């Protein structure tokens, strides 16, 4: 680099798990009821509360209980995030299932959905298995994070004038829920992400669901990967990470290759969660 202060911007991991004992109940009872199967993925739902993450964290607790499991028709200052879990009724599969064509077959679902919608592209999956005699489960929280293409990096540096936003942006997050991105239009307006609005403003902001300092989480792999997708000629743009603490910040962003023989296009695809050890590998917890 030769301007001061400018990196490549580096993640951190989009969500912890947090699993209570019912979501371990609800998961023993519900397999009773397939065990002719030889898997089953189910839809679950999780209410992330942005505003009360424990100052220990370094990102947003995936709270799972029995309750995932049910269908949330309505909470206090929440946003819903939709994932699923593939439960394996035979551990050899659960074991051998190669988990980063998993992840790559996820992830790609979300880019499908991504295209369609910017707001779209985020889910989280759970792989188990359940063993109802000792009453040990194994599971595996994935959160599917691509990077289109897998050669792009994105240059940054401060961009401080643009902090009389952020309070405007975490008001318009909390009142649209459901949303992930919003950009600012033509007068500096914020609305919802357009992507022929965003070609000629430039400027885009994100939920961020990290509390790292100057380290967004990795789901902005996925909003950029889309964004240069929606608008492959931009190159220059500001980013803003939104967080309800006080821990906003703005970015002057570029977009460059590290790779000049690359085509256009690769998907790096990545959020698999360590365990407490730190190792890529399934998390063990024995509820007898």
């Amino acid at each position: 680099g030769s301007m001061s202060s400018e990196r490549v911007l580096s993640y951190a991991p989009a969500f912890a798990s947090a699993l209570a004992t019912s979501f371990f109940q609800e998961l023993s009872r519900l397999k009773l009821d397939v065990l002719k199967l030889d898997s089953t993925c189910q839809p679950l739902t999780v209410n992330l509360d942005l505003h009360n993450i424990p100052k220990s964290a370094d990102q947003v607790p995936l709270f799972l209980t029995n309750r995932s499991f049910e269908k949330h028709n309505n909470r206090t200052n929440e946003v819903p995030l939709q994932g699923s879990i593939f439960n394996f009724n035979v551990l050899d599969e659960f074991k051998n299932l190669d988990k980063q064509l998993f992840l790559h077959q996820r992830a790609l679902e979300c880019w499908e959905d991504g295209i369609k919608d910017i707001n779209k592209c985020v889910s989280f999956v759970i792989i188990s298995f359940a063993d109802l005699k000792k009453y040990r489960f194994y599971y595996w929280l994935g959160v599917p994070c691509f990077q289109r293409p897998s050669s792009t990096v994105l240059h940054v540096r401060p961009e401080p004038s643009l902090k009389g936003l952020f309070s405007k942006c975490q008001k318009w997050f909390d009142v649209n829920y459901s949303k992930w991105v919003c950009i600012l239009d033509a007068d500096d307006e914020i609305v919802n992400y357009d992507k022929c609005i965003i070609r000629k403003t430039k400027v885009l902001a994100i939920r961020d669901t990290s509390t790292m300092e100057n380290v967004p989480s990795a789901l902005t792999k996925n909003f950029l990967s889309v964004l240069q997708y929606d608008v492959p000629d931009l190159i220059d743009f500001k980013l803003l990470i939104i967080r309800q603490n006080e821990g906003s910040f703005a970015l002057n962003a570029t977009f460059a290759s590290i790779d000049p023989q690359s085509s256009s296009p690769d998907m790096k695809v990545s959020g698999w969660e360590r365990n407490v050890q730190g190792k890529l590998a399934p998390r063990v917890v024995d509820l007898s």
